[PDB]
């Protein structure tokens, strides 16, 4: 397979539509060895686990809990061998309250709402490569996921900037990685249903958000070359496992975009 | 005069160095009515002003402080009279622990720093923007400072994380401003010879981080078609200046450089 | 006002819907003396600049005809007198075939017309420069005129690979014009009413390009934040003004967006 | 292997250091069959192909003959049996004449020759995508060769102008061929030691050239996070490689960097 014999730690299960679910069962497929991490609902996330193709241990991270960053190596180093380094390692983790991202105006987010939700979907990525990257060998490959920031739009509000500050640190995360040869990159992904998206479609954010979710994603199929399904998580799934693969060894501090080609298409 | 009779908010002058007290000169220079803002060392700044070439009131804003932001719009109308609008509003404000921003490694900066940083440097120029807009007239501007962050660079690792947020933020800013008329725009500024710059020459920072700061400046000058003087802030506030003024009628939620030309040229 | 006294060739009026038209009319508004230049229809275009504020000379220039372009400094001198030089030049020229533009497949432009719609939009760039800068005072300013070619788009097919090129030439202009202190910079505008796109609404490119180039519109005035009014050229020409004052005397190489801040804006 | 029993058509191997050599190298070994293609020297270029892992039939292809275009369809099918389709093409295809590349001032680049650098370099892309399309199989990927122009730089001149349309062109490619379910990239490639490149070290292109060269390859190695080695094409040859797998189905339009970074850094 793919990724026959690497040790690859995935982050951002929370359910069957995680795009970490779909990211770690074609890993498995590609012949990887997974070690999990999930936050908070550890007993739920393991009913989402089991139903993967092969078996995984999952250890427990919150990526604001530095006393969870600071022995994740070695709780690493227990289930995989102490002699024994990750190849590959997936952050696939986001959060901004709802003040942030929905219908709330963007001027009245509050600075502890937006600070949590940078926190956790940009900060982390740092927090998460200092973590593992003494536990990961030469030659391995740090990836996270992105929603391209480049232009604002409605409802994404203050996630639309905790990405642009992601891409920003995967930057610096990728100067920090090569000294020990590892990449890092991360991964532009068009829209995918996810629960949470479902959700929107649903109205729970609100009927406009609702309204510009959809104009926003007939427009992405529209404007794709090769269209777009949201209801399809694989594409991206694979284009992770890509770079977490041995074909792209020359790209790093990079952005990959696994969106149908929307984003290089103005209409 | 280019800003006759426009009547502007200049925050961030703290020296006779400071970016902010070169735009707040030629603004004058060219017509304008100025209100300045200071942060914490109101004396000192009192000081500095009283050196501009005409009089302006200076009113106290820490961007941290909700208080001083609720309150803004009208300690503003008390100065410039109940019935009279801003026509431009400058930001020229940044901060990071040196944590964040210096010799210590990227990974080791505390996210309590990184935060800070993120709220003085990003956050509050939507904090400005939200304060000030109420008092703004229809095709009035808001500028802010930047520094190009599309590129990982020694050195200035989270402001640079910082600026990249801050660039996300300037275009939904954009958006909110647009609404009533306003727009708003980035300056992205070539490195300039403040008094904490000329500290790092001297090696405050470090030596490490002195001798990048001196490849960047001679690199930055030989990249520039036009060259680049970094003792030379001018061409900065003529640029800012330029964006208060109303001859870029069609731009918003943009980035101008006054850098030279360095940015579009590899070596 | 903003261009007192500065000698300014304009290039590119054939109608008084013209972008160069309302560029040499502000120009004169702002006191610059014009010299303008004319392709073909000599006799019609001296109809139409007799239009303008104030009446100025014309030259003939075709920029495929090198004796033109070689003739051209010296033609300059005749008209602003020998020792004085220009202090801007403006490119407002381009041109496609129909077989590159509108709606002929992509893949059937033949390279023949193809090669002429670059050598007009983007080559003669470079050649105007050439040819003017031995004429050109240090300070000086080029500006030329550019449509966003970041991303595919319906009917603009080769062209939009003409003005990406144009962007590229623009950066190596700004390379030779820097040696003489002379900047160089494009204006990406939006979307114009000219004649000719006007006969687009008509259906002279065809039906399917007259709905494209609708639908493109109507996004583009929803996106700007400050709204887009395609029948106004004004904006497009004051921001051309601004790039050929002293106010941006550390831009070069660049690409100024004159556009309703469209592009920075997904939906 | 990676590309196993994919048919996939290899333009641009003249001798045992081109890129595409590298590229057919290292899909032969990933089970791909190769046609493969050369220019004007078909003895010689035989004589290279015969070094490669397994002997691959070659077919004349000048992308400047609309015979040969017009041809290669019927051509492919002859060896690939018909009714059999291609899987993949490689575009590694350049030229620029010696006025637009090295030391002759770019702008004393005489139209003809930059028109046929461009026809060759950008053009031939499309004309290529034309010809092969009706030959290739829905889910196909066509990879181009780039070397990134968003700034200029000494030397490369106006083969820097001819990428920059290049990466235009792939756009409007992905929308056609993306009608027929084939994705359009490009590879963005750091300096490879070919034997021209070789030259350049010795002097060919002149003294200034050579010290220009080896300033962008120290610090290309530098700027790289993972470091590049200029005398190793096989990170290149395995990107292509990627993108004419199944790995990156939702890429389209796009640029992938091949570089160790250096475009992500800025020193
Ligand atoms: N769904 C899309 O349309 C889309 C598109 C592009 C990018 N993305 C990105 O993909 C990633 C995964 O999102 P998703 O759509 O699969 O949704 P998701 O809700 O399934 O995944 C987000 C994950 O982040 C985890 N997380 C939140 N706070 C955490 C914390 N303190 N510590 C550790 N983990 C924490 C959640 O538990 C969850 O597993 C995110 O970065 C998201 O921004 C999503
Ligand atoms: N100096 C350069 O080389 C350079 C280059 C590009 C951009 N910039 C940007 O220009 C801007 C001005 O920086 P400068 O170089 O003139 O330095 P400076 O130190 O003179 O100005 C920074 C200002 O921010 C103010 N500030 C800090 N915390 C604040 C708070 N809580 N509330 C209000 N104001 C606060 C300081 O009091 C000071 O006046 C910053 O955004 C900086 O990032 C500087
Ligand atoms: N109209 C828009 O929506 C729009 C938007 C953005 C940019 N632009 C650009 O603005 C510029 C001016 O276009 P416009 O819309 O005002 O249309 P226009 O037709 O009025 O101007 C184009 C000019 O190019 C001239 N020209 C053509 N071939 C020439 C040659 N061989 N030598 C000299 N001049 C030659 C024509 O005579 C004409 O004056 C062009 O670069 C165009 O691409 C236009
Ligand atoms: N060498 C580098 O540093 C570098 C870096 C980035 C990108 N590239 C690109 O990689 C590609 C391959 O270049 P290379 O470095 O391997 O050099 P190369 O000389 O080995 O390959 C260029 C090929 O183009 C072919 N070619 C020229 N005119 C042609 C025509 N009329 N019809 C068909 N083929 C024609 C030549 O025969 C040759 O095989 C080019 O697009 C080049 O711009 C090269
Ligand atoms: C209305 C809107 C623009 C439609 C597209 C979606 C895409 C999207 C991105 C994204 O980062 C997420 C996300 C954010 C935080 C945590 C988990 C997931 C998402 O659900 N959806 C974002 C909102
Ligand atoms: C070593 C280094 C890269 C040299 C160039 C400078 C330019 C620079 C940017 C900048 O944002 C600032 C700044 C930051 C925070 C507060 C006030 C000012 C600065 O001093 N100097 C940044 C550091
Ligand atoms: C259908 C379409 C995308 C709508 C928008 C227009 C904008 C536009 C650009 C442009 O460069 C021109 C142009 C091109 C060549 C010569 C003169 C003018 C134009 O008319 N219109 C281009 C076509
Ligand atoms: C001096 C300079 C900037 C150093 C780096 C090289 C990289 C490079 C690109 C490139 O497109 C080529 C190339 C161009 C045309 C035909 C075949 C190959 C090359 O040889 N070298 C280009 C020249
Ligand atoms: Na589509
Ligand atoms: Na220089
Ligand atoms: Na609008
Ligand atoms: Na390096």
């Amino acid at each position: 397979g793919l990724l026959e014999g690497k040790r690859i730690l995935v982050t951002g299960i929370i359910t069957d539509s995680s795009i970490a679910f779909h990211i770690a069962k074609v890993a498995q497929e590609q012949g990887a060895e997974l070690v999990l991490t999930g936050f908070d609902r550890l007993r739920l996330i393991e009913r989402i686990t089991q139903r993967l193709p092969k078996p995984a241990p999952l250890l427990e991270l919150d990526v604001q809990n530095e006393e969870h960053l600071g022995s994740l190596a070695g709780r690493i180093s227990e289930v995989i061998g102490e002699g024994n380094k990750l190849d590959g390692v997936v952050h696939s983790i986001g959060f901004m309250p709802q003040s942030g991202m929905g219908v709330n105006p963007f001027f009245d987010a509050p600075f502890a709402d937006v600070s949590k939700g940078f926190h956790i979907s940009a900060f982390s990525y740092s927090s998460l490569a200092k973590a593992v990257l003494p536990v990961m060998n030469r030659g391995g490959s740090i990836v996270g996921m992105d929603f391209d920031p480049t232009r604002a739009m409605p409802a994404y509000n203050w996630m639309t900037v905790a990405k642009s500050a992601l891409e920003s640190v995967n930057r610096f995360v990728a100067r920090e990685a090569g000294k020990v040869g590892v990449r890092s990159n991360l991964v532009a992904a068009g829209p995918i249903r996810t629960l949470a998206m479902s959700a929107i479609v649903g109205g729970a954010l609100g009927d406009e958000a609702g309204q510009q979710m959809q104009l926003l994603e007939e427009g992405w199929d529209q404007r794709a070359p090769i269209g777009w399904d949201m209801k399809d998580p694989t594409p991206v799934a694979k284009t992770v496992c890509a770079l977490l693969s041995d074909w792209l060894p020359a790209t790093t501090g990079d952005i990959i975009f696994a969106d149908g080609g929307a984003h290089t298409q103005l209409l």
